[PDB]
């Protein structure tokens, strides 16, 4: 896998975002992570995981997708990453925090779940907000 630059253009929720990707907007999907929902008929953590997603990507001086090794966009078209702000994967980020699940975990796009888990594990295990 590779890292690639892309630009924010407006963060959605916890794990949905509109970027400029080789010059052209597109809405991309966090891989493996589901924030909690504020759109579909609000649901808890879901502003705060918006929120978290928002800071992390405006705030970064270099934004990066990553595709895994297979499909790169859903059936919404979608792009499907993980996505790096200042070197830091934001799909990560919010599992450690307790502000998003480990899901949507559809083979072969599935090189960080490992990791993931392993922060999903953690953060449980410190008891915070999805899990408090
Ligand atoms: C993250 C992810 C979501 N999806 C689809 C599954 C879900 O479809 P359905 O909407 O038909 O259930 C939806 C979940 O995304 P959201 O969590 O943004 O709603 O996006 C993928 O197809 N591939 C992915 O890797
Ligand atoms: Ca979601």
């Amino acid at each position: 896998l590779h890292k690639e630059p892309a630009t924010l253009i407006k963060a959605i929720d916890g794990d949905t975002l509109k970027v400029m990707y080789k010059g052209q907007p597109m809405t991309f999907r966090l891989l493996l992570v589901d924030t909690p929902e504020t759109k579909h008929p609000v649901e808890k953590y879901g502003p705060e995981a918006s929120a978290f997603t928002k800071k992390m990507i405006e705030n970064a001086k270099k934004v990066e997708v990553e595709f895994d090794k297979g499909q790169r966009t859903d059936k919404y078209g979608r792009g499907l990453a993980y996505i790096y702000a200042d070197g830091k994967m934001v799909n990560e980020a919010l599992v450690r925090q307790g502000l998003a699940k480990v899901a949507y975990v559809y083979k072969p796009n599935n090189t960080h779940e490992q990791h993931l888990r392993k922060s999903e594990a953690q953060a449980k295990k410190e008891k915070l907000n999805i899990w408090s």
